[PDB]
């Protein structure tokens, strides 16, 4: 199954480097990411992903199952 | 003078006590920040586009500080002062 | 009192729908941070809007978007102040 | 020359035919359009930042056409050719 997906999460940046590195390990899955600096400590990120829905879960696992990542949510949009 | 601005730049996410520093200064100045768009342009390089809002002088000074970090390339500020 | 992530899919060529979505968003521009738009296919757009403010106001605003005829896959993640 | 580019511009959202044309052109050139960030800067005006990818001739021709529409203001292009 192919399609798009939306992966949102909150984290304390002071981890930011690890998450970007994690996304690049799957960068042909990534379309773009929106980042909002919600307070001095916390970041809100929303990554839009495109491709195989199995690759998507692996991306989401690598990000969401990390310590420090909160409020994770994956929405899949299969074709 | 108030307004908006678009600050863009490219950096290497591995060479990244820099990555930590870029996000850290945005947070120190988060009153200026609206939102940032990040595109992974290849395995090594990140394009970031930071939309800023506030006093154009403060925006300029902030942007210069970001661009002056070793490893930030293609640093570019487009100012949109209020009409 | 918090943030939220509003995400939805719609057909951009639907003139009344598209006009209504952006019109509601501009009426509540004070509750809006920024929106990411990605083109899904020839017909369909994916938008992700980050919202900020009172959770009541933010939810009512999101409901006004999601209730529009033609908005698909509408989803709201509320992120109340911690 | 392949690469990326950052195209930014401002327009009034009440110009519905202009708005529809901007998005329809992005979908027409879907290969060129990566993603777009939109900020509702006030009740009337929109700021959009489109990230583009492709041949720099194609990207610049696309940007010209957007900027050439009456009602598009503050049109700006930053070209990032492949390094
Ligand atoms: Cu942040
Ligand atoms: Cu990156
Ligand atoms: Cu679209
Ligand atoms: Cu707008």
């Amino acid at each position: 199954t192919q399609g798009f997906a939306v992966l949102s999460y909150v984290y304390e940046h002071e981890l930011a480097s690890r998450i970007v590195s994690t996304q690049h390990h799957h960068h042909d899955l990534s379309v773009a990411t929106l980042h909002v600096h919600i307070n001095h400590d916390d970041c809100l990120e929303i990554a839009v992903l495109k491709g195989d829905m199995g690759d998507v879960q692996h991306f989401a696992d690598d990000v969401i199952a990390q310590r420090g990542v909160r409020h994770g949510h994956l929405q899949c949009l299969p074709k």
